[PDB]
């Protein structure tokens, strides 16, 4: 990611020193007003929000390169509640303060695209999840989120594209997609098991039939394909 | 409303006229191979995508002044094949080629803080928005895009929060809702008008228990109090 390279560089000459955060630990949390942009630059997190009655809800995952807001450049308020944790072991995290955000973009119009890319690109993802996850009832969000993780974190091999991610459980997949109870995860993961769509092996998910996920998640594949063209042709 | 302004005359001294559309013209489609920004600043306006099989699927309305982008501005590639279609009588909106955007944000800071102010409330709100229709199934996705619906085009009256849309209907909701058939809304707004939740009068509804909504669209509640303040003390 060359434009990501160059954005880090900026902030280390403008003084943004990296911080480390480890797994688990929360860069910023629902119940703190604090206002912030995270260029997360490696490592995995996931943007959740916690109900007042326990129900957590996973809106997505972030693998860095990317950046989180929590508060508007303007007037330097929250945008919502949410709590950005780290799931990889380790995690490099640029943490800007939101007030001092609009002056090192101005200064430097290459990275205010850079910045502003990256946020046409969660605009268009929020989207085309929304549609997959509407239209297919739970089936479709549990395809919709396995596409995803094929994408983003999915690597080739002979039993098929296997999901690496360290514990994914059917609780997490619930969290992801609205969800709560595991064992109605179960009920649809072992669907897609007796149509051998997946596998569970090696403590992972193995997808061996994609183009049944993408027939329904249909337009999340469509912006895999139009927005991180290098991310969808490795499995294509 | 002043940033809009300001855009407004911005965009008619660089030569960017307004354009007049009418109710159901399409300012752009999913079958169209070019990309715009539009600056949406008069009417109401729905985005859509239509499957295969002529299903429909509401993504979210949007009500000028703001920003809707068909295409990235890095790239001048889609961000995914979506319909911009008018559902108030008429709509003005300023139709800005792709490849012309930067240079009219380069220019000039004020607009470009704007416009990425508008991206950012765009992301909250979809962020929000799957929260709260993902957690309370159906009904959690009817509550939620009424209170959208109370809190955007609501007029308060003696009888209640009027939504005053023209012709808003059972297909329409489930459109927006995520739902298959009327037959589930039907079910859904009929228990709701016998709790005295809404009722339907004058080819509207008006929302007499707004608390209730606020029970299953908490993060919705949220995010118009945060990005939309004065929008939401209209009813609070
Ligand atoms: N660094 C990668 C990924 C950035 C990223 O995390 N993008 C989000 C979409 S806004 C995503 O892919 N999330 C995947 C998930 O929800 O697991 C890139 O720039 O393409
Ligand atoms: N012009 C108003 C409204 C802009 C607008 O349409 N915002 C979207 C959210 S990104 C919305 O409220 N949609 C309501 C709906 O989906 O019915 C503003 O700038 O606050
Ligand atoms: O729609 P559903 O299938 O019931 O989820
Ligand atoms: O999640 P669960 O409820 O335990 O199944
Ligand atoms: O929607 P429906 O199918 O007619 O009920
Ligand atoms: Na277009």
């Amino acid at each position: 990611n060359a434009q990501a390279e160059e954005f880090k560089k900026y902030l280390e000459t403008n003084g943004i020193k990296p911080k480390q955060f480890h797994k688990k630990e929360l860069i910023f949390n629902q119940w703190d007003p604090q206002e912030y942009c995270i260029f997360l630059y490696d490592g995995i997190t996931k943007l959740t929000s916690i109900s007042e009655n326990g129900t957590i809800m996973n809106l997505q995952y972030y693998k860095g390169a990317f950046v989180i807001m929590s508060g508007f450049i303007d007037t330097e308020t929250s945008v919502g509640y949410y709590n950005l944790e780290v799931i990889s072991e380790q995690a490099t995290a640029y943490v800007i303060k939101i007030n001092e955000l609009k002056e090192l973009l101005s200064k430097n119009l290459t990275h205010f695209f850079y910045v502003f890319q990256t946020l046409q690109k969660q605009v268009s993802y929020s989207l085309a999840k929304f549609n997959d996850f509407s239209i297919n009832g739970k089936l479709g969000s549990i395809c919709g989120q396995l596409l995803i993780l094929t994408y983003v974190y999915g690597k080739e091999t002979p039993d098929g594209i296997k999901i690496t991610l360290d514990n994914l459980t059917m609780q997490e997949l619930g969290y992801s997609s609205g969800i709560a109870h595991s064992s109605a995860v179960s009920r649809i993961i072992s669907k897609l098991k007796q149509e051998k769509v997946i596998v569970y092996k090696n403590s992972c998910f193995y997808v061996q039939n994609l183009d049944y996920l993408k027939r329904y998640a249909p337009k999340l594949d469509e912006w895999f394909y139009l927005a991180c063209p290098a991310t969808w042709g490795k499995l294509n």
